[PDB]
C-alpha cells in the first residue's frame, strides 16, 4: 500500500523517523509487510482547509483491498492520532482519501500485482 | 472538497490572495460550506504538456458527490477562468481531474464520512 | 493521458530531455497524439518505499481508456526508462494506473465528453 501526506507544516516540524514510524504502524493497521508499504512526506506546502492556513494535511491511503467502511474509520483515528501527535495538526483539519486499486492496475517491478 | 493544482507557473506569479479565491469560488460552485473546502497549489513545478514547457496546470477536485457530466463542464470554466485570469495559463494548457468519493472512503477528524 | 512521477532522487540526476523522453514514449505506448500527454517530475522528495530510501518511485497513469490488464502490464515495463535515466531500480517502482470517464476530465473551459 501507499501513504502521502501533503501538510503546510514545515519540514523542521516533521520528527526524524516519522517515515519509520508511518510504515510500522501503516503495515500493522493493513496487515501487510512493511517491504509493501510505501510513504511518501510532503512538507512547507502552500495549501488552506476552510480558507485557514493553519496547520492541516490532506493525504491519500491507496491499498490493494483492505478498504471499506468500518478499516476506513479505524484507518482515520489511527493516522489523525499520528498526526496530531507529531506534526501538531488538528484531526478536523485533516482529509484521508482512501483508494481500493484493482491488482491489475497497480504497476510494480516491470509488470502489476495481477 | 479538495482542490490541488499543480503548475510549473513561478511561486512570484501566484497573487496574493489566490487559495482563498479558489476556496471561495469552490464552495459556491459545489453548493458546500467554505469550511470544508480545502485548496493546494504547487507552483515551480517541473513539467510539460503537450510536450511543451509554456504555461501550464495539472489539477484535480475530489468531491463527495456534485460531480457530474454539467456540473463538471461548469466547474472547468470556472476553474480555466481563474487559472488564466490570476496565473496566465492558457484554459487549453490545463488538465483537470474530477474525483466523484464515497462518503466511505473519506477520512476526516478521526473518523469518515458515512 | 498524464504521467505523474515523485522521486527521492535529486533535480540534478533527472537528465536533460527526459520529461520529453516521456511525452514521446507516452505517445506511442497509449496511441495518443503528443499534444494530449502531459507530464510532470517531482523529484528531490521525502520518501521510503518497503521502509528505506534508497532511489524509488511514486508515479501514476490516467488515461481516457487505454487502461486495462494487459496493456498496464506494457506499461509498466516502459516505464519501469526511470531504471536507465534515473538509476531507479523496477522493484523500488509503483505505478498507480487510472481509467478516466471522458465526462470526468476537465480541459479549455470544458470537457472531454
Ligand atoms: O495492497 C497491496 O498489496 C499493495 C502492495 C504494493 C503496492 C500497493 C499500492 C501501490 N499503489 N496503490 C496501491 C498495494
Ligand atoms: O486519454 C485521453 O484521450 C486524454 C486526453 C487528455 C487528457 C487526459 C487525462 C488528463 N488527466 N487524466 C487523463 C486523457
Amino acid at each position: 500500500p501507499m501513504f502521502i501526506v501533503n501538510t503546510n507544516v514545515p519540514r523542521a516540524s516533521v520528527p526524524d523517523g516519522f517515515l519509520s514510524e508511518l510504515t510500522q504502524q501503516l503495515a500493522q493497521a493493513t496487515g501487510k509487510p512493511p517491504q509493501y508499504i510505501a510513504v511518501h512526506v510532503v512538507p512547507d506546502q502552500l495549501m488552506a482547509f476552510g480558507g485557514s492556513s493553519e496547520p492541516c494535511a490532506l493525504c491519500s491511503l491507496h491499498s490493494i483491498g483492505k478498504i471499506g467502511g468500518a478499516q476506513n474509520r479505524s484507518y482515520s483515528k489511527l493516522l489523525c492520532g499520528l498526526l496530531a501527535e507529531r506534526l501538531r495538526i488538528s484531526p478536523d483539519r485533516v482529509y484521508i482519501n482512501y483508494y481500493d486499486m484493482n491488482a491489475a492496475n497497480v504497476g510494480w517491478n516491470n509488470s502489476t500485482f495481477a
